[PDB]
């Protein structure tokens, strides 16, 4: 459908196993506005788990086998019906195949069987799209979900280091993290990490970082210092260290937190409270992000998909925030940005996914 797939001319800037990274590209001639939207998928942190993704996860480690187009979906829709927000922007879908939560700056070697290279393949993207009318932009917006999400609060403060560098200090870079925002919490029930899915949150990042050469914002790291750079993986650790604007989402009850958590869903006590007391961390760690949108919900469900238009907080649906958000960087009557839920447990919000 609607975007087109260009392999990156910069061949060394690679999938995981060197093959050429690239992006779908679909340009809206009259407008400045520009989405570069990272795709999720969890993560790889050693050779035999990475070894075992490269077998039934291959499109995500890979571009040998990418189709010559996609279907702009949800955010990425070019359709107002579907798009009420951005519609008529110029569309960018970041293929994630780098395994490295879009962190690693590695090539594959003699010492690497795998390239993890998410930083720089965001950096190339930018880069060749300034010749395709990028250099025009106003507005940059880095999107993404889940380790795309995540991705963007990494990300989001280069992207904009970078335009200023090669002389395009007009383009506003602003980030909008879906289903990236993750607590470094304890398990309900311990795993020995050994496997991603069920591997405790912080364990999991800390050998990442080591294994794919990952980079952190530079405030971030200058806070943590060396070693301790995982924890700018962590929303509520990196996001007060970020300069550009950044629009936070998350469910209050993220099927991927549970998941690294050890949860599987009659509910008993003790998983009540931790169920309730993990929305109510969530709930905290938003209080001073003025731009975000938080709803009560058990979902995995990203903001690519065709119907996110209909989940609302307090009556106010995403795409609605996300303009009202634009609205506030040129309080708005009637138009608000700060959008979290309070109710206690999934879907006690009405609007939620319904699976
Ligand atoms: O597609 C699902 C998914 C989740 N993530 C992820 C990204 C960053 C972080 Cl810091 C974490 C966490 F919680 F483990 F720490 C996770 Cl689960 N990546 N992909
Ligand atoms: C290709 O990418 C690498 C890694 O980001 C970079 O060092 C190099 O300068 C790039 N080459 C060109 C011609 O842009």
């Amino acid at each position: 459908e609607d975007l087109r797939l260009h392999l990156l001319l910069n061949t060394s800037v690679t999938c995981n196993d060197g093959s050429p990274a690239g992006y779908y590209l679909k340009e809206s001639r009259g407008s400045r506005r520009w989405l570069l939207f990272l795709e999720g998928g969890w993560y790889c942190f050693n050779r035999e788990n990475c070894d075992s993704r490269y077998d039934t996860m291959r499109r995500l480690m890979s571009s040998r086998d990418w189709p010559r187009t996609r279907t702009g979906t949800g955010i990425l829709s070019s359709q107002p019906e579907e798009n009420p927000y951005w519609w008529n922007a110029n569309m960018v879908f970041i293929p994630y195949c780098s395994s490295d939560v879009w962190s690693g700056a590695s090539s594959k070697s003699e010492k690497n069987e795998y390239a993890f290279m998410g930083a720089l393949i965001i950096q190339e993207v930018v880069r060749e799209l300034l010749g395709r009318g990028l250099s025009g932009a106003k507005v940059l917006l880095l999107a993404g979900s889940s380790a795309g999400g995540t991705g963007v609060l990494l990300n989001v403060d280069r992207v904009a280091e970078q335009l200023e560098k090669l002389g395009y200090p007009a383009i506003q870079v602003r980030g909008l993290a879906d289903s990236g925002w993750f607590l470094d919490n304890k398990q309900y029930r311990h795993t020995d990490c050994v496997d991603t899915i069920t591997c405790a949150p912080t364990e999991a990042i800390r050998r990442g970082i080591r294994y794919w050469n990952g980079v952190v914002p530079e405030r971030c790291r200058r806070q943590f210092q060396e070693g301790e750079e995982w924890n700018c993986f962590f929303g509520y650790k990196v996001y007060p260290t970020l300069r550009s604007p950044v629009f936070v989402v998350q469910w209050l009850f993220d099927e991927a937190q549970l998941t690294v958590d050890n949860v599987h869903l009659p509910v008993q006590e003790g998983l009540r409270l931790y169920i309730q007391n993990l929305g109510r961390e969530l709930r905290h760690t938003l209080k001073d992000v003025p731009a975000s949108f938080a709803p009560a919900c058990l979902s995995h469900e990203i903001i690519i998909r065709s119907h996110w238009t209909d989940v609302q907080v307090k009556g106010t649906s995403l795409p609605r925030a996300l303009h009202c958000w634009d609205r506030s960087l040129h309080p708005l009557k009637g138009c608000p940005v700060h959008l979290v839920d309070s109710c206690p447990w999934p879907h006690c919000n009405p609007s939620c996914p319904t699976g």
